[PDB]
């Protein structure tokens, strides 16, 4: 009903890391946790409403493949509580593990992703933000996606580049963001790696005329999984896919099997 935490009931301990958003702590209550502490000192009573009005749509989010919104302090600072994952994010393992993932685990981590995904949008609500960093992988089989509600232009549409007109954010801008991840699952790499400069990608991506390079695919991709990642890196955003549809493709596509 209201799902605050009061002072005192989470034990901080540890220093994960960061962002923009705020930083991240490991931390006790009723069990691990992690905790969200905002960039923020004195609450303006204006300031306790932006929160709390973040906080109603976190907590409209229930499903395997969402990492668990659990609690929110106030009182020691403005944080989010959730579920503490295990292991490391899809980023980490994608680059800098170097984990062999065989094609039938990368194809799963692209179901639970898109299983995420096509929930948001159920509920109505626009990540922004996708990317494999923000993807936890909870005891390396279970995807949580999490950090929803420059950054990184990696993962950025051409529209959000440059900028539609009254959107541009939206399911489709998502969706591209969808894409990114499997050119990333499906090559195992991130792309315009060769060609390393911002500034070159923002203008050359949202311009039309730079698209990521798909001959870098390893060449034991399925080719359904292959046609399908194409479909959403669409530069025509309206073209792209939406999501009942993306979901029903990978997990249509997954039989065959081993
Ligand atoms: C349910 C959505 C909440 S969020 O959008 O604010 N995301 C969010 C909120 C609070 C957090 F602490 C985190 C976070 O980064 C982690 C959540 N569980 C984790 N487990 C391990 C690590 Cl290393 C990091 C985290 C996080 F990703």
């Amino acid at each position: 009903d209201d799902w605050e935490i009061p002072d005192g009931q989470i034990t901080v301990g540890q220093r994960i890391g960061s962002g923009s958003f705020g930083t991240v702590y490991k931390g006790k209550w009723h069990g691990d946790v992690a905790v969200k502490m905002l960039n923020v000192t004195a609450p303006t009573p204006q300031q306790l409403q932006a929160f709390k009005n973040e906080v109603g749509v976190l907590r409209k989010t229930r499903h395997v493949n969402i990492l668990l919104f659990m609690g929110y302090s106030t009182k020691p600072q403005l944080a989010i509580v959730t579920q503490w994952c295990e292991g490391s994010s899809l980023y980490h393992h994608l680059h800098a593990s170097e984990t062999k993932f065989e094609m039938k685990k990368l194809i799963d981590i692209a179901r639970q992703t898109a299983r995420g995904m096509d929930y948001l949008h159920a509920k109505s609500i626009i990540h922004r933000d996708l990317k494999s960093n923000n993807i936890f992988l909870h005891e390396d089989n279970t995807v949580k996606i999490g950090d929803f509600g420059s950054g990184s232009i990696l993962w950025m549409a051409p529209e959000v580049i440059r900028m539609q007109d009254s959107n541009p954010y939206s399911f489709q801008s998502d969706v591209y963001a969808f894409g990114i991840v499997l050119y990333e699952l499906m090559t195992g790499q991130l792309p315009y790696s060769n060609i390393n400069n911002r500034d070159q990608i923002i203008e050359m991506v949202g311009r039309g005329s730079l698209s990521p390079d798909l001959s870098k695919v390893r060449s034991n991709c399925p080719k359904r999984m292959k046609r399908l990642m194409a479909e959403c890196l669409k530069k025509k955003r309206d073209e792209r896919p939406s999501f009942p549809r993306i979901l029903a493709e990978i997990e249509e596509l997954a039989r065959e099997l081993s």
